[PDB]
């Protein structure tokens, strides 16, 4: 048991430190490649889900990105100020706030995808559940 | 292969999205554990090289981590104040700063080692996850340095 236990801890450290390094490299990569569009990574995530489902209520975006309304509201206005999306609230029923891509916001999807796709040269959900438990 | 390339483009934005999101959870786990030992990421880097080669001069640590001596100076002082290392400034000849793990600093290696080891809960799925993060380490570095 002792020899196998020591080796499992070594493999745990090895894998988790690799991912630890990747967290730093990803942050630099996205900052460098998204600069040309004037958007942050979280803004890019908003555009990411809008390009899959458009339009979307802010509550729908928060459910996709696991982000609160207090987090989305500032940057949703930043994407509207930069011309990516439009904001208009319903006057009945759920009273929700609808986010809709502009014409320019929709066209630029391929250019954004191309700038990011190089992250790879030409399972995760189980770790996300376990890691979240360890942190909280 | 127009349509074929736009599909690989989409998967790429999706596999990297999920790999980043899980790497941030590993990072938050590290930050939580390192805080329990009272150390930072940068201090952890110094301890990691000392646990490989001990003692080391200040300059040798700088070569291992590619950090300047000015950057390392407050870190080593903090590691000495918190009981991890000893600092010995030679008073003649090369006048190096020799960094040596304390008895506690040596004993803490296995405690940190074990604490981090809980970051994971299959051998096959390990090799695939390891393989993806190994190639991201290599690819992202090459792209960042352009
Ligand atoms: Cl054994
Ligand atoms: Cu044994
Ligand atoms: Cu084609």
């Amino acid at each position: 048991q002792s020899n196998m236990k020591q080796e499992q801890m070594r493999l745990a450290n090895q894998l988790c430190f690799s991912a630890y390094n990747v967290s730093r490299l990803f942050a630099q990569f996205y900052e460098k490649k998204l600069k040309q569009f004037g958007i942050t990574y979280s803004q890019y995530l908003v555009l990411l889900t809008l390009w899959e489902e458009n339009p979307q209520t802010l509550n729908s975006i928060g459910r996709h990105l696991d982000l609160s309304s207090n987090t989305l509201t500032p940057m949703l206005k930043r994407l509207e100020q930069s011309g990516w999306v439009k904001r208009e609230r319903q006057q009945s029923d759920k009273r929700q706030l609808i986010i809709t891509l502009t014409d320019n916001g929709q066209q630029q999807q391929e250019a954004v995808f191309e700038a990011i796709s190089s992250c790879l040269p030409q399972v995760f959900e189980e770790l996300e559940q376990t890691l979240k438990h360890l942190i909280e």
